[PDB]
RNA sequence: GCCCUGAAAAUGGAUGGCGCUCAAGCGUGUUACCUAUACUCUACCGUCAGGGUUGAUAUGAUGCCCUGACGAGUAGGCAGG
């Protein structure tokens, strides 16, 4: 009741509870889920071999 | 051309000094040699720029790795400690 929720509004004046920039705090979850891996190029090595 | 006269200033003194006379002087030529924080190569430090790298079961994604170039400095400005 003191903060409010997306039901009762927030019992304080012109009040409502802040909104999130990002929907997800893991985001390595968004990026191996379904769709970010199947329109990406192949990995590299993660260390260049060191040529001449 | 060289040398000499012309050419006399005050502390004792200045091709830098010693000294040098087919020079160790002058003009000119041939080479060899001496080595600067310059150049070339290599290592390391930092800076800048261009790139690679979030796959899960590990620790830093202002992280790690690759490559290239660059480095003077008062007044002054900025950044990291």
């Amino acid at each position: 009741q003191v903060w409010g929720s997306e039901t009762v509004a927030s019992s304080k004046v012109g009040y409502t509870l802040p909104s999130h920039i990002i929907s997800t705090s893991d985001v390595t979850r968004i990026i191996n889920s379904s769709e970010i891996q199947s329109a990406i190029r192949p990995a590299g090595q993660a260390t260049q071999k060191r040529t001449h």
